[PDB]
């Protein structure tokens, strides 16, 4: 019943949309992979970012600058599987194409292909927040790539409609 606490739509039998909280979704699902979507630097200064780091009280960004130190920045594409902080049984962090700075677009493939690693996976529209890229178009990438469950969440009612409609 974790779904019953949503408004969902199932799409395939891998992708459900969820109207939400990604951290809510997750939060119900002991064996989930919460997705962050990140940038080069691991910077969670906002967004889904900013809000996976205050509800870990701090603990990913410390343990995100203790990664970036040790193995230098991330390329656009990468992906790095780090601890959950108990909000999750582990967090991948995406980085997704900025489209501010004309970033390839179609690294989105290559961020959405990165969850197939995990049998059930939580994850928001990557890029579709201050990386402008549409969330139409976002998940268009996830759908083309999701071979595992996935619950893809949106906070967004006016989104949640435009993809369920
Ligand atoms: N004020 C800031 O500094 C600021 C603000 C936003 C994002 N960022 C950074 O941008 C990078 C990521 O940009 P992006 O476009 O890929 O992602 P994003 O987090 O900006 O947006 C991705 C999508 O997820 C939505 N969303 C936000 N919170 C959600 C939640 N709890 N649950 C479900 N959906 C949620 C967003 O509205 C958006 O549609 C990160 O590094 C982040 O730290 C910084």
């Amino acid at each position: 019943m974790p779904l019953s606490n949503f408004e969902h739509k199932v799409i395939t039998e891998c992708v459900t949309i969820v109207l939400g909280d990604a951290i809510q979704v997750a939060k119900c699902y002991g064996e989930s992979v919460l997705v962050n979507a990140a940038n080069t630097h691991l910077k969670h200064g906002g967004g889904i970012a900013g809000a996976i780091n205050a509800a870990s009280k701090g603990a990913v960004q410390k343990e995100s600058d203790e990664y970036i130190l040790a193995k230098g920045p991330l390329q656009v594409g990468d992906s790095v599987l780090l601890q959950g902080h108990s909000l999750a049984k582990n967090i991948l962090h995406v980085v997704g194409p900025d489209a501010r700075a004309k970033q390839d677009v179609s690294l989105l493939s290559k961020c959405y292909k990165a969850m197939n690693a995990y049998p059930l996976v939580v994850t928001p529209l990557v890029s579709a927040g201050i990386f402008g890229v549409k969330p139409a178009v976002s998940f268009d990438y996830l759908i083309r790539e999701a071979k595992t469950r996935v619950l893809v969440v949106v906070n967004s009612q006016d989104v949640y409609k435009s993809l369920t409609i």
